Formats: structure tokens, C-alpha cells, sequence
RNA sequence: GGGGG
RNA sequence: UAGCCCCC
């Protein structure tokens, strides 16, 4: 560690809060980093003296591996396969040697790629060619599933970890983290590596690079060693920073070594991944004699996901696990794996925590961050056939007798079917009539947000379309000439702009391009980017699910991300006296078939919708006529709206099938079209309809299937008491099944079994495999409860992973950045030790922050001060003299950030300033005799500060775009857009009223207009960039870093100008013995006593946030958050009543909707986070977990503590100042270490009137 | 672009 | 060729 030490000493003390941070050490870190050599880096490793705690026994058929060939063959129709032994499984890379076929790489000796020869066989055709690329190739994806070299990442936590153990400030004492001669996962890194490169003088065993991956030319290593290696590394990172348990780890490093020394890495963690949770997390508390759990009230009505803190509830033997046990199956499984060594270390000590807290809550979460991380990988051909073969099994098929005749492509379910279909048929049905009645559904607006919503800078099986088209003679225009890339839907949306409905409706059949998707801990997902004209014809499919989900029962919208997954109902569903089901259903997608589903959905939207969309067309769709056969002998023809037009047509595609197209790179010569029947995930329509079908099955069982199958007096007494209104949240095939508690306690566990198994049993008659799970535990949208805590798994956020499903080149240096802050979020939303990982982050930022430029033997470096990362949101540890660990990583993003750390230390900053030579006699506002503007430019913190708002990526605009085919495009667009006259008139409405009432107040006008260049951006910037454009990018950062400043922002400046008084410490929100998140205890200080005195965010942010706006959608392409920005600055600017409506008509609002919303905002009393929007001021992405809103409300005063003050009086139209106000204040509480504390205002510099002139200036200014 | 179904 | 839905 000398080496260590020497080379990065000073920068070291810098982040151990033992010396302050300067940007002239950051820097001179930064060059150190970029100089030490990969086999460096090993050296670096060998000088640590492990503990022999820190060892294990490491598996020797690890080394030696067979060769690939016997694990592949050619099939039937000649594809490259994967030739399976331990099952159907087995599909993935498997476990062998590699070097017989690489060749040394000039220059790198010691390393190889593929042999080009076995590839020019392999693309001649001979078959063991072919077998031997595809592994290859496969093997050398597998290896790239990482964000970069692992020596980075190891390097940095060496830098890190050379600091010691970290002072708490909070504590007042050193943690305990085992330093690293404990780490049992950087001691095997080091030692597989050491094995396999022997006595090379390369000590790295491969190396991920931009021209492809190479591999140590070393008869030991094996297609198995990176994903080990990757696992290893973040094991090692997160006991160092999470703090996890050592024993526990290295567990986790065994599984490992076992995936590695089995047949297929990737394969042997698929199966055994449960391991950690089976074992902990599904086994706590069989017996339970204490502890305390939350207490929460579920708010009405249950959809707004709002609740409130009703105290801790004391656990007893009353609450013990009642959940049947699975140690069977367990150590079943362990058993089968050779694992159960470790599920019965596992199961022993689960058993010792009889009492729920703190520290068994951090047991769960330590063990489960020692699943693998890596991101599964296998050939495209692979998760095809996997994918898209298995058949739903309808146990109790629609009799045919239960269909009329056709009436074009589909078939009315008579109404005397005994099918259950009947129930499917009457919500689809009903929903869409609903949605079909609705005046908006009938607006050219919202017909254009519709039409918009696919027409995005994503693929939309371009190729395909262009061919199906072909077919019958009708040629698209290509825009010859055009610098946008020609696979998007947008450049779809330009040709297809011009063509009626009928012209174009074969493409509503063309095939189906290939997208694919890696996950971690889960096998690989094939995508269908289905074409504009295919996801316009979803339309009344997409729409129905939206009003079932919308009016019909208990769901939330979205994908996920931490506290966009409710985290609020995990904590009720999971505190005892509740209890909850964790429904999930297997095969979804391939269980959504025309059979019993699309059949019967298509049918009710259909017939539904008639009546209402009768005699109109809709989204471009005209109306027609169709084969009636419905009654019988009876046949005429039926005329039918548009609307059913699209559904006519979607029926049709439904009914054959999706053709996917299969040009798998990685496997030479595997080249098919593979017809499918599994419902398509690209769509629209995809995952508000499977969220649909869930609630409606699972209504139709407890209102229907169920009573009909048991008279079990409990049972039928359980099922009435549920609701899919009230007890049943579900997303897409994700459902919790909510059972509330009683005084009683809970509900019978044997009653509860016997309403599970009905519902499984329930499921097997239409095609779905219910994937129930009663543990004692709530699982939602991959988060995790126990007992009303937030279990974080930091197995799926790998910290050295990154997806790669293609072959493309990573992005250009710049873009690793935001990964890396990406990186430090998450530790931050999953709750490491915050000291700990602040470290490591610094070090690792430093780590990546230095590029080497080229211009043309213009050998420069771009570097990046350490100031740019404060501005990107990572906290100082120590600077200006401050103390060390003064601020907390809530610390606000940019100028809000850069305000709060500044004003802690405001007067520590002046003093520091004037101390080294900083002085003049102009007295500074805010750091009064201090030359600020000579300091800021010589410590890089304008340079920083500046070149963290540029571009991290190419730009493409400014490309020579040929006016003409460039106007051709535009308008072609604008067409696709404005299709409907009446929405165009009300833009130029908008218009000419604009030019009246608001022109010249605002720069910022949100128009519909706008949409067409948007779109046209979007197109371009999509496109690859090329090695000039690149240049380009650098000389931009490089010319920022070399200009000097004489100010921030003209916001930052404005609220500088504002000082406050920290006080007294909050009262706790929550009580201290409280687990509400693992990792979130005493023992991580900061995070602990900002979530007890902040509060934790008990509502849903999803809904919360809805009400903040006047508009929650808008054509795809606008920002609904800047048309909210626009209307409240233009009243913020005096601006009159008809310029907001003038606003409203220009992105597509009726003269009378306009009108009223316009003069319903004039009077509205706006609330602090949509207000201060006008200023650009968001929620920090930190602060989402807490209760933010509650800060805002009672613990920013606005009035001085010692009474009103001349400067902070806020004038009478001003009223908005206080919104903004609010924020500046939060940030300061939020930014200092510890527990929250009230903030009263102090004082604004030129008073309340000139501070909101400024904000007015900057707020007209916008856009100019 | 980033983080997540 | 590389889809859809969400927090900044
Ligand atoms: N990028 C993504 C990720 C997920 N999904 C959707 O999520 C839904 C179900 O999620 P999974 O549980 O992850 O998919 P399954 O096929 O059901 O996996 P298996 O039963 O193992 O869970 C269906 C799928 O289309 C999607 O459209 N796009
Ligand atoms: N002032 C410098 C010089 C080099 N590098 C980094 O070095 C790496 C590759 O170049 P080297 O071959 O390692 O640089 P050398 O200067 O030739 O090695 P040193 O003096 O020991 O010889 C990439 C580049 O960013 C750097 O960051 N800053
Ligand atoms: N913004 C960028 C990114 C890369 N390059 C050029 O790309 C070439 C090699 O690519 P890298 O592998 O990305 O550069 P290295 O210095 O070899 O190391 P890495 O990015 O970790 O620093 C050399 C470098 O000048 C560049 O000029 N400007
Ligand atoms: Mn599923
Ligand atoms: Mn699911």
C-alpha cells in the first residue's frame, strides 16, 4: 500500500476529512490514476497483507475447462445452437477454454481476439467455424457487461480504503469496517488472477477495450473468469462501503466460485440466485419475542397511495412467521447445487434473530447483496426460442358454439356462454364504451398526443415496413440527403405523413424487428419495436386498459424507480397486524393469446366502442365497411367507425401472429424469421393491458370463481372481504394482495392457504401460471418489505455492471461520467455508509474525471475539477478549513446545491479567501472583502462549475442539411401532426393572440409548431456522431475549462443575495427504534437522523407530483413541465388573462378550455414545488424517500426568529418569493450533516422587492 | 444521457 | 437491428 500511498497521499487525506479538498490535488490524483498501468494495479494488490480470514479454498476445475465445441451443434434449419445438458436451461455461455482460438494481438502479445481465420470459415459456412465464432462472440459479450476496465474500480477503492477508518462526526467515534487484509473478495481477485496469468508479466487476465474485449493468452483462464472477476470486485467494494458482513460475503464469494467452476456461469446463477433471500429474508422470525414495526393508516380514497404515521406497533410470539415454511425446498435446492453448506449456515443463523430491528433488518439486506450482480447473457437465437415457444395451456378452452359469425376479423362472445370469459368480455366491453363516450376522446388534440406518442427517436422496425410496403407497390419518400438516422419512428412518421390509411395499412402486418434486453439476475428478454402504423392501430387497445386502470381498479402507472414504486405500501402491506400475497404471473406476455384473451378483448372493444365512435374516423383511421355474419343465415355488410376500423385491423395481426426476424450477430449464419403467438412488449397498448387483465381476473375470481368453488365459511368470509378496489395493487403481471389486520390480529394462515391454492388452481383455466408467494414478506415492483421495513438489494444495482445487448462500441469517454454519478445515486437511494461511500465515490469520480485528447498530434488532456462533481451533486468532505463531514449527499444538484454547501460556509470562506492573498477593498455582497472572482477562477470552481453544464456527449445539429429536402421532412411532419384542421386553427389562434397579449413578455412560448423541429432534433441526434463531432465536443469543454469568470449563474448570483439562522434541531417524525430501511440505522448517522427527523414520503411521488401541474400530458416532443413554466411566469410577470389563453391555444387547447384554465390559474393559490418552477428549482431526486413537502410547510420559516426584518418583508404582488424561498432554505437543512434543523430567514441583501425584480429579469430573459 | 418494471 | 412506461 506504499505505492498506493506515495502516488496518491495527499489526495487520500483530502477525502478522509483529515485535509481539505483542492482541485490542485484532485487533479494531480486524476493524472496519477490515468498513468498507473492495469498490471499496476495487481502489483498495487500483492502489497496487501490478507488476514487469513480473508481466504477460502478455490476451486481447481475453475482453471481447467473442456472445449467448447461438444456444447454446441447445428440444427434442422441450420441455426448455431447451444446444446443442453443440465437441462432446458442451459442455454447460456458456457464454462471453457478459450485461448486455442485466439490469435496474439500485435503489440499486446500476451493477449488475443478470435482468430480472423476461424471467422472467414465461419463466414465461408463450415459449421465447427460457426460453432467456434458464436462462442466466441458470446463469451466476449459476456465479458463486456461491465461500465469498464475493473482495475478502475479496484484502483479507486485501493485509494480509497488507503485512508483508514472514517471519524463519524455525528457518533464521535471511528467506524469498524475490517480494513482490506479482511476482504475475502479482493484476496480471491487477486488470486485467480495471479493463477491465471502465472508467470506473464501481464497481471490482468483480460482487458475490456473500445476494439473488443482480448484475453490473456493463458491456458487457465476460461469464458467464466470476467463475470467472476466483476462479481468479486463489487462484493469487495460493498463490504467496504455497505459495511456488510465478512462471513456473510464470503458466502456469497462461494456461490461464485461454484458458478464458475460448474458447466455455465451464467446458468449456475440463474438457478441458485434465491439462495440469500429463500434463506433470510422468506425465513425471518419463525419465532419472534420484540421489536417495533410502523404503524400506518391507509388514506382515502386507497388510489392516491397516501398514508400517515400512526406510531410503532410492539411485536410479539403473536406475530411470529405464520407463513408455511419452506426449509424443504431450500435445502432442496441447496442440495441439488452443491450449495447446502451455505443455505444451512444461512438457515442456522436466521433462526438466532428472534427479535425484529436495526440489526436483523441489515442481516437480510447483507446477505442479499451478495447475489451475483452480472447481467445474464446468451446468443439472441437462444432467447428467441425460449421465449417466444411455450404455449399457454387453456385448461378450460371458450367452446366454439360460444362465438356468432364474423363480423369482419372478429367474433361476438354470445351472452349465453358459461364461459369465464363472459366476466373478461363485460369489463373490456363497458371500459370501452366509457372511454369511447368521453368528449376528450373526440378532441384533435387528444388525437394528436395519441398519434405522437409513437413517434419517437426509437426503433419502429424501419426496414421491415419499408419492404411490406413494397410488396404493394407504394414507395416511400427517403429524403435523400438528410443528416437524421433513418431508423427512427419519426423518419417513419415523415414518410407515412403524406399516405392515406389504405395505403399503408399492409404495414400493420410487416414483420417484427429483433431488440433485446439483458438483466441482472434474470435471463434475457426479447423486444418487438412494432412500426408507427402498428402502434397507431393499438390505439383502442391501449386507450380501454387506461380507463380500466384509470376507474376500475387499484394500480400505479409507471416502470419503477426507488419511490415511483410506492414504497409507502410496502411498509403497510408488510406491518403486522397486515399481511400481503405477492401475486406475480409467469409467461405473461405468452399467455396474452388470441385463444381466451385478445379473442374476447378485441371483440368487447369492438362492439363497446360503437355507439359513441360511430360515423367518424379517428387518429387518421378511416371508417369502413365489414362482413357481417353474426346472426345466422343473415348476412350483410356493417358499417363501422374508424375506431373499430384500428381494432379490425389490430384483430387481424393479433390472429397470425408477430413474424420476428432473427439477425443474430453474435451466431454467423443465423438468419430466420420465427413466427410467434406471445403478445408483443414494444406496444403501447403492453403494459397498461396486462395491468387490466390482472385486476379483472382477479375481481372476476373473488366476486365469481372463487364462492363458486369452496363453502368454506372462512375462505368465502376472507374473499368477500377483498376487493380489487381496496386490497389488490397491480402493475403489468406484478400484484400485492393486501390483507388488513384486525385487533384480533391477523387473519388465519390455514384460511388465507386455502384462498391461494383456488386462485392457482383459478388461473390453469385460461393460460396463467400464478406465481404466488406467502412469506411473511411484500414484494412489489422489485421492492422488498419485511415487518414494514424497506429491504434495499443491492444485488441488482452491480456497481461495476452495465447491459449490453448489442455490439456497438461504448459511448465516447465524457458519458461515463453520468454512470458514475449514476452510480453514486443509488449507494445513496440503497443506503451505504455514507462516509464510506462519499470516499469512494470521490475517488472514483477522480478516477474517470481525465481524458487524453487528440486534434491531430494535439496531444491535450481534458480534465474535469473536482468542482464539477459537487455540481453534479456530490458532496464536499472537507473544505475552506471547514470541519470534515459537514455535508450530507442530500445536498441539492446544481445551483441550489452550490448555494446550500456555499451559505454553511460563507463566513469560513471569506476568512479563508482573505488569509491566502484573496483580498480587495470593494466590499462583496456575499463574501465581503474577499476577491472571490481571483479565487473561484484560480481553484477551478468557475471552470467547474461551468464545464458541468456541457455537453457529456457528440452533437449532430449543424451538420450541412440541404434546405430543401430539410423543409421536405419538416413538413411532412408537421402534416403527420397537423393533420386535423381544427387543431391547426387553434394554434394560429394561439398565434396572432400571442402577439398581442404575450409576445415580449416570455422568449419561451410552447408551441405545437415547435413539434416538427423538435422531432427533427431528436431524429439527428440520434444518428451516430462522427470522430470530428467528437473534437468538437472537447473543444467545447476545453475552451470552458480555459475562460475565466467573474460570476455564477444569474440565479445562483440571485440567491446568494439570501442568508438564514440554522437552529433548533427537529423533533423526531418517526420513532428512533423504528427499521425503516436496512443500512438506515445508528449506525449510518446521517441517513439515519435525516429520515427520523425529516419523516419518510408517505404518499405515492407519482401522485403527489400530479398535482402540480395545470396539464399531466401533452404531444409527445413538448415539456409539460415547461408549459407549466410558461404560464406561471407569464402570470409571475404581470402578463394579462389572455396571454395564458393565448399559451393554452398554441399547444392545442379549445378556446373555451383555454379560457377557463387560463383564468382558473390568474386566481389559483399555486403550492411551493409547482411555484417554484418558475425559477427552474425541482425536487432533488435525494430528497424523494423523505417528506419534503412537511419541510417546506413547517420548518422554513420566512420570519425572521427575532421578528420581521425591512429586507425580508415580502411585497404584496410577490407572494411567489416564498415558494422559491423554501427551497433555498431546504437546501441548507438538507446539505448539513446530521439531523434536520428549522431554518428561520435572516436576511435578502436588497430586500424582498429587488431580490424578485432579479428572479423577474432572468425569468423574461429566458430564451433570447 | 442517467436509474429503475 | 436495437421497443413501450416512469423520477431529474
Ligand atoms: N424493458 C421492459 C421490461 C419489462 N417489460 C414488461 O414487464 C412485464 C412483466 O415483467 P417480468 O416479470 O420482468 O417478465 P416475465 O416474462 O413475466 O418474467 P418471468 O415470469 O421470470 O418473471 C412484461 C414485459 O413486457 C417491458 O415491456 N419492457
Ligand atoms: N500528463 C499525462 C500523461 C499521460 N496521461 C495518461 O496516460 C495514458 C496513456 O499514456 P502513457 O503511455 O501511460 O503516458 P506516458 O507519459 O508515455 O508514461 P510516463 O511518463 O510514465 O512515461 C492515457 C493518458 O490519459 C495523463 O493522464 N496525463
Ligand atoms: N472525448 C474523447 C474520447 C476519446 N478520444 C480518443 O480516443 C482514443 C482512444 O480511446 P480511449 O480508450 O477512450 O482513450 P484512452 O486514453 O486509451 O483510455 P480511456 O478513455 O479510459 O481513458 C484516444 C483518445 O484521444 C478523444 O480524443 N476524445
Ligand atoms: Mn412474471
Ligand atoms: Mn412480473
Amino acid at each position: 500500500s506504499s505505492m498506493i500511498l506515495t502516488q496518491f497521499g495527499p489526495f487520500i487525506e483530502s477525502i478522509s476529512g483529515i485535509t481539505d479538498q483542492s482541485n490542485d490535488v484532485f487533479e494531480d490524483a486524476a493524472k496519477a490514476f490515468s498513468m498507473f498501468t492495469r498490471s499496476d494495479v495487481y502489483k498495487a494488490l500483492d502489497e496487501i497483507p490478507f488476514s487469513d480470514d480473508a481466504m477460502l479454498p478455490i476451486p481447481p476445475t475453475i482453471y481447467t475447462k473442456p472445449s467448447h465445441d461438444s456444447y454446441y451443434y447445428i440444427d434442422a434449419l441450420n441455426r448455431v445452437r447451444r446444446k443442453t445438458y443440465q437441462g432446458p436451461d442451459d442455454v447460456y455461455v458456457p464454462n471453457c477454454s478459450i485461448v486455442e482460438l485466439l490469435e496474439p494481438h500485435e503489440t499486446l502479445t500476451s493477449y488475443g481476439r478470435l482468430s480472423e481465420a476461424i471467422e472467414n470459415r465461419a463466414k465461408d459456412g463450415d459449421s465447427q467455424a460457426r460453432i467456434a465464432t458464436t462462442y466466441g462472440r458470446i463469451a466476449e459479450s459476456q465479458a463486456r457487461q461491465i461500465k469498464a476496465p475493473l482495475e478502475k474500480f479496484v484502483l479507486a477503492l485501493l485509494v480509497a480504503e488507503a485512508g483508514g477508518s472514517l471519524y463519524d462526526p455525528v457518533l464521535q467515534k471511528y467506524d469498524e469496517i475490517p480494513d482490506l487484509s479482511h476482504n475475502c473478495p479482493l484476496w480471491c481477485f487477486r488470486e485467480i488472477c495471479r493463477h491465471i496469468s502465472g508467470p506473464l508479466p501481464d497481471r490482468a487476465p483480460y482487458l475490456y477495450l473500445s476494439a473488443g474485449v482480448f484475453w490473456l493468452m493463458s491456458p487457465r483462464m476460461t469464458s467464466a473468469i470476467p463475470p467472476l472477476l466483476s462479481d468479486l470486485v463489487n462484493l469487495a467494494i460493498l463490504q467496504q462501503t455497505a459495511g456488510l458482513d465478512p462471513s456473510l460475503v464470503k458466502l456469497g464469494v462461494q456461490i461464485c466460485l461454484h458458478a464458475a467452476a460448474s458447466s455455465s456461469y451464467s446458468w449456475f446463477i440463474l438457478k441458485t440466485k434465491s439462495i440469500f433471500p429463500q434463506n433470510t429474508l422468506h425465513s425471518m422470525y419463525e419465532s419472534l419475542e420484540g421489536g417495533y414495526c410502523p404503524n400506518l393508516e391507509w388514506l382515502e380514497p386507497r388510489s392516491d397511495y397516501k398514508f400517515m404515521y400512526m406510531g410503532v406497533m410492539p411485536l410479539s410470539a403473536k406475530y411470529a412467521r405464520s407463513a408455511p415454511s419452506n426449509d424443504k425446498k431450500a435445502r432442496e435446492l441447496g442440495e441439488k447445487y452443491g450449495l447446502s453448506s451455505v443455505v444451512g449456515e444461512l438457515r442456522k443463523r436466521t433462526k438466532t434473530y428472534v427479535k425484529h430491528d436495526f440489526a436483523s433488518v441489515r442481516y437480510i439486506r447483507d446477505a442479499m447483496a451478495c447475489t451475483s450482480g452480472i447481467f445474464l447473457v446468451r446468443t439472441p437465437t437462444e432467447t428467441v426460442l425460449q421465449e417466444y415457444t411455450q404455449s399457454p395451456e387453456i385448461k378450460v378452452p371458450i367452446p366454439q358454439k360460444d362465438w356468432t359469425g364474423p363480423i369482419g376479423e372478429i367474433r361476438i362472445l354470445k351472452d349465453t356462454t358459461s364461459s369465464i370469459a363472459r366476466y373478461l368480455y363485460r369489463t373490456w366491453y363497458l371500459a370501452a364504451a366509457r372511454m369511447a363516450a368521453q368528449p376528450r376522446t373526440w378532441d384533435p388534440l387528444f388525437q394528436a398526443i395519441m398519434r405522437s406518442q409513437y413517434v419517437t427517436a426509437r426503433g419502429g422496425s424501419g426496414a421491415a415496413l419499408r419492404e411490406s410496403l413494397y410488396a404493394i407497390n407504394v414507395s416511400l419518400p427517403d429524403f435523400k440527403g438528410l443528416p437524421v438516422k433513418a431508423a427512427t419512428k419519426i423518419f417513419q412518421a415523415a414518410q407515412l405523413a403524406n399516405l392515406p390509411f389504405s395505403h399503408t395499412s399492409v404495414a400493420i402486418l410487416a414483420d417484427t424487428s429483433m431488440g433485446l434486453r439483458n438483466q441482472v439476475q434474470r435471463r434475457p428478454r426479447s423486444i418487438m419495436p412494432l412500426n408507427v402504423p402498428q402502434q397507431q392501430v393499438s390505439a383502442p387497445h391501449t386507450l380501454t386498459a387506461d380507463y380500466i386502470n384509470y376507474h376500475m381498479n387499484l394500480s400505479p402507472t409507471s416502470g419503477s424507480a426507488v419511490i415511483e414504486k410506492v414504497i409507502p405500501l410496502g411498509v403497510y402491506a408488510s406491518s403486522p397486524p397486515n399481511q400481503s400475497i405477492n401475486i406475480d404471473i409467469s409467461a405473461c406476455d405468452a399467455s396474452i393469446t388470441w385463444d381466451f384473451f385478445l379473442s374476447v378483448i378485441m371483440a368487447a372493444i369492438h362492439e363497446g366502442v360503437a355507439s359513441s365512435s360511430i360515423g367518424k374516423p379517428f387518429m387518421g383511421v378511416p371508417a369502413s365497411i365489414v362482413n357481417d355474419e353474426s346472426v345466422v343465415g343473415v348476412r350483410a355488410a356493417r358499417p363501422i367507425s374508424g375506431m373499430q376500423n384500428m381494432i379490425q385491423h389490430l384483430s387481424k395481426l393479433y390472429k397470425r401472429g408477430f413474424s420476428y426476424r432473427v439477425n443474430d450477430s453474435f451466431s454467423p449464419g443465423n438468419d430466420f424469421t420465427h413466427m410467434t403467438t406471445t403478445f408483443p412488449s414494444g406496444s403501447t397498448a403492453t403494459s397498461t393491458e396486462h395491468t387490466a387483465n390482472n385486476s379483472t381476473m382477479m375481481e372476476t375470481f373473488l366476486t365469481v370463481w372463487g364462492p363458486e368453488h369452496t363453502d368454506d365459511p372462512d375462505v368465502l368470509r376472507l374473499m368477500k372481504s377483498l376487493t380489487i378496489q381496496r386490497n389488490y395493487v397491480c402493475q403489468g403481471d406484478d400484484g400485492l394482495m393486501i390483507i388488513d389486520g384486525t385487533t384480533a390480529g391477523k387473519v388465519n394462515s390455514e384460511t388465507i392457504q386455502n384462498d391461494l391454492e383456488l386462485i392457482s388452481k383459478y388461473g390453469e383455466e385460461f393460460g396463467w401460471k400464478y406465481d404466488i408467494a406467502y412469506d411473511g414478506t411484500a414484494e412489489y415492483l422489485k421492492l422488498y418489505f419485511i415487518f414494514g421495513c424497506r429491504i434495499p438489494n443491492l444485488s441488482r444495482h452491480p456497481i461495476v455492471g452495465k447491459e449490453r445487448a448489442n455490439s456497438s462500441a461504448e459511448e465516447p469517454w465524457p458519458a461515463i461520467l453520468d454512470q458514475i454519478m449514476g452510480v453514486f445515486f443509488n449507494g445513496v437511494h440503497d443506503g451505504l455508509q455514507w462516509q464510506r461511500w462519499i470516499r469512494y465515490s470521490w475517488a472514483l469520480c477522480c478516477a474517470f474525471s481525465r481524458q487524453r485528447t487528440m486534434i491531430g498530434e494535439s496531444v491535450g488532456y481534458l480534465q474535469y475539477p473536482m468542482w464539477s462533481f459537487v455540481y453534479w451533486g456530490l458532496p464536499l468532505v472537507k473544505a475552506f478549513g471547514s470541519d470534515p463531514w459537514i455535508f450530507s449527499w442530500y445536498m441539492p444538484t446544481g445551483d441550489l446545491g452550490m448555494y446550500s454547501w456555499i451559505s454553511l460556509i460563507r463566513p469560513l470562506m471569506t476568512r479563508w479567501m482573505v488569509a491566502n492573498g484573496y483580498v480587495t477593498d470593494r466590499c462583496s455582497t456575499v463574501f465581503g472583502n474577499a476577491d472571490y472572482r481571483r479565487c473561484f477562477n484560480e481553484l477551478k470552481l468557475y471552470q467547474g462549475y461551468y464545464m458541468a453544464q456541457l455537453p457529456r456527449n457528440p452533437k449532430k445539429s449543424g451538420r450541412a442539411a440541404s434546405r430543401e429536402v430539410r423543409e421536405q421532412f419538416t413538413q411532412a411532419l408537421s402534416d403527420y401532426l397537423m393533420q386535423n384542421p381544427e387543431l391547426k386553427s387553434r394554434v394560429l389562434r394561439g398565434r396572432s393572440e400571442w402577439e398581442k397579449y404575450g409576445a415580449g413578455i416570455i422568449h419561451n412560448p410552447p408551441s405545437l409548431f415547435d413539434v416538427p423541429h423538435k422531432w427533427y432534433q431528436g431524429a439527428q441526434e440520434a444518428a451516430i456522431a462522427t470522430r470530428e463531432e467528437l473534437a468538437e465536443m472537447d473543444e467545447t469543454l476545453m475552451r470552458a475549462r480555459r475562460h475565466s469568470y467573474s460570476s455564477f449563474s444569474k440565479l445562483l448570483e440571485a440567491y446568494l443575495l439570501v442568508k438564514w439562522r440554522m437552529c433548533e434541531a427537529r423533533e423526531p417524525s418517526v420513532d428512533l427504534r423504528l427499521p425503516l430501511c436496512a443500512g438506515i440505522d445508528p449506525l449510518n448517522s446521517d441517513p439515519f437522523l435525516k429520515m427520523v427527523s425529516v419523516g419518510p414520503m408517505l404518499q405515492s411521488t407519482r401522485k403527489y407530483f400530479a398535482q402540480t401541474l395545470f396539464m399531466a400530458k401533452t404531444v409527445s416532443g413538448l415539456d409539460v413541465n415547461a408549459i407549466d413554466s410558461a404560464l406561471l411566469r407569464l402570470r409571475t410577470l404581470g402578463a394579462d388573462k389572455k396571454a395564458l389563453t393565448a399559451q393554452l391555444l398554441m399547444v392545442g387547447l379549445q378556446e373555451s378550455e383555454a379560457d377557463a384554465l387560463a383564468g382558473k390559474i390568474m386566481l389559483q393559490d399555486v403550492n411551493t414545488v409547482q411555484l417554484a418552477r418558475v425559477v427552474n428549482l425541482a425536487v432533488p431526486d435525494t430528497w424523494m424517500s423523505l417528506d419534503f413537502d412537511s419541510m417546506f410547510k413547517h420548518h422554513v420559516k420566512l420570519l425572521p426568529k427575532d421578528g420581521r426584518h425591512l429586507n425580508t418583508d415580502i411585497p404584496p404582488r410577490m407572494g411567489w418569493l416564498r415558494a422559491i424561498l423554501r427551497f433555498l432554505g431546504a437546501g441548507m437543512v438538507m446539505t448539513a450533516t446530521g439531523v434536520a434543523v428549522d431554518i428561520y430567514l435572516e436576511d435578502i441583501h436588497g430586500g424582498g422587492r429587488s431580490l424578485g425584480q432579479r428572479f423577474m429579469t432572468w425569468m423574461r430573459q429566458e430564451g433570447r
